[PDB]
């Protein structure tokens, strides 16, 4: 139970409604980064770089993923591995060690360290086509990593993007938003030649109902607003119609992009609600920060789930969305002999 | 010192502030009747019907000769209900008589046994001397006598203006209504309506350009009639900008304007646009002595940055017809307009 205070006056807000309190700097519009590795005392080997699709305050577990890298610089992970690499002797790493990190104006901040086995490593043992829990198994028990012929990292030919399903349909009086703790219950595994087509196939995977014509409707916050403008540009080049609430109307038509206008519920009828009850949307993107907005945009998402219509909350999420519309989830299929066969 | 009161909260608000009570005649075309009668006929000196309806005062108004909406029928309605008000009153000279048409329904409004203002605008549309005329009927020479018996219907299209002095008390809202502001007229004459509006609106120091973006902001009542108007101006090369309301209900009839904020809403509002020259033509309409108050501030900054504006949605129409014409084209005389007539 812990969130993201954005002020002072949200502080009280909190401190209120809740014993010694942590309170850590929160780096916002950062890309959350998890690394796997295993470390013998005498050498490191890294399991793998994943790129988290949302960002570092939506929880690691509650995150797509994909391996390799889709956005970050060889630069900036070399960094991170140089980082993972300084930890795992500093703490006397004997087997697997999972490293968090965020990354924010070209910065590496470190969030934390495991040193066990991370959630990560079936999907990366599965990626890379090493048995990570195999190999550190052995470094456990006395076989290092260079008796054991497992010495150099893997960056497998195809993406890897792992992909989250959620219990939000069990419990309907709960906000179907992600947020700094984990609610997921499992993990779904695309692969594809492009991360546009990994990310479809998870998508998919997922149980998604995303549809690739009809209408959007696009609803974010402040930080958002600027950027929104691309993806309603990219959802538009698909061939979508979109949807707007009012302040993010006025963002898109600055920039030459003008939504329909859709009233929230306090505004007036039909709303946003009233649309989504009747099919009007096949697609919902709709980003929030702050208690209380949150609270207020609570109808959004419980009828975006209520009413089976594929939803993103955060805008990464919906830009990742938007490549998979480039891509065929259909189109072929890999098996994973064929996958770790191309490894070279 | 005329007011419109929406309801009963809406009457104290008045009588505090603030006795004849009249029903007001909602979305109605008011109409104004110049006529002679010498007692023995009664001639019709011209049918004008305003552009502006009624609530809007008549002195305010654009004007129409001949009526550009109006049913022959209703017409003919209207003249027969001044000639038996001309007998009834026992007019001798000039009268004015003043009309409301509701649906297909004739209402009067006020007879002015007199000679009114818009005689001047008649005589030069209709080439018939009406004060001369009627000066005569009074001394003592019948219509008859003169050679004055048949009403004229001029061949071409005459359009009054006016001009108000807003700009002279800049603190005062521009704003349309029961009561008379206007200084001065123009006249507009044309082959067309909109020939005819066209020369009034730029004779009368019009701003209005036929390129740019416009900015719509309507109430309630206009805006399913804004519709059209958008689609019109859309159609003439024009960019849209709406508030919130007027916006989503464009939008639910396939219309998206880029969205405008009030200045209550965020920015840049309307204000910053006005003053940024973002707009060369906004339609805002209002209704409601609060409504009225609150949205003042587009008005006044229209006029101070010298857009062109229209209070009332007949004025929009009026003015998106203006577009397909041009005031430049043609030119005539008074003496060419005289002999055109039969
Ligand atoms: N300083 C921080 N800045 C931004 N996001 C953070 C920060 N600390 C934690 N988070 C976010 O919250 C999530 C949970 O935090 P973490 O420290 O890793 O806790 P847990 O032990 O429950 O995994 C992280 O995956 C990350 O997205
Ligand atoms: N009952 C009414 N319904 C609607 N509009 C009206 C009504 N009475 C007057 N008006 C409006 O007010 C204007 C002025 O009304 P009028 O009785 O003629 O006053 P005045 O003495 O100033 O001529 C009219 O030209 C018309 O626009
Ligand atoms: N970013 C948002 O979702 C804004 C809040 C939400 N639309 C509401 O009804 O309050
Ligand atoms: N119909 C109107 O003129 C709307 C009112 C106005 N825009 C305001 O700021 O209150
Ligand atoms: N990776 C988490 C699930 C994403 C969900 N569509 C949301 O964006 O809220
Ligand atoms: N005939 C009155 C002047 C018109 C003015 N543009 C208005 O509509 O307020
Ligand atoms: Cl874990
Ligand atoms: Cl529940
Ligand atoms: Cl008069
Ligand atoms: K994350
Ligand atoms: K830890
Ligand atoms: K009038
Ligand atoms: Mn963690
Ligand atoms: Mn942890
Ligand atoms: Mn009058
Ligand atoms: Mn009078």
């Amino acid at each position: 139970a812990m969130e993201i205070v954005y002020d002072e006056a949200d502080l009280r807000r909190y401190f209120q409604t809740a014993a010694p309190v942590l309170l850590d700097h929160f780096l916002d519009d950062a890309v959350e980064v998890d690394v796997d590795a295993i470390c013998d005392g005498e050498m490191v080997l890294i399991g793998g770089i994943m790129e988290h699709i949302e960002q570092a305050g939506v929880h690691s577990g509650d995150s797509a993923c994909s391996l390799p890298a889709y956005t970050l610089s060889q630069e900036i992970q070399d960094v991170m591995r140089q980082q993972v690499q300084k930890l795992a002797f500093e703490l006397q790493v004997r087997g697997l060690m999972n490293v968090q990190f965020a990354v924010k104006n070209n910065e590496v901040y470190l969030i934390e360290v495991n040193p066990r086995a991370a959630r990560t490593v079936p999907f990366v043992s599965k990626a890379t086509g090493v048995p990570l829990a195999k190999v550190a198994a052995r470094v456990m028990a006395g076989k290092s990593l260079a008796e054991q012929g497992v010495t150099k990292e893997v960056i497998p030919p195809y993406y890897s993007v792992k992909e989250v399903v959620l219990p939000f349909n069990k419990f309907p009086g709960v906000d179907p938003l992600l947020g700094p703790e984990m609610r997921s219950t499992g993990e779904v595994m695309g692969v594809g030649r492009t991360f546009a087509e990994a990310f479809a196939k998870a998508q998919l995977g997922s149980n998604s109902t995303m549809k690739k014509h009809g209408r959007a409707l696009l609803s974010v916050r402040e930080g958002d607003k600027e950027r929104v403008v691309d993806l309603a540009a990219k959802l538009l080049k698909q061939g979508f119609e979109l949807d707007a609430t009012h302040g993010t109307a006025i963002v898109l038509g600055e920039a030459g992009i003008n939504p329909r206008l859709v009233n929230k519920v306090h505004e007036g009828r039909p709303h946003i609600q009233d649309r989504i009850k009747n099919g009007e949307y096949t697609y919902i993107i709709n980003t929030t920060s702050g208690r209380r907005a949150i609270e207020d945009s609570r109808v959004i998402r419980r009828s975006a789930l209520q009413y089976k219509v594929h939803y993103d909350t955060t805008l990464n999420g919906g830009f990742a969305t938007a490549m998979a519309l480039n891509a065929d989830a259909t189109e072929k299929v890999i098996s994973v002999q064929e996958m770790h066969a191309q490894i070279k």
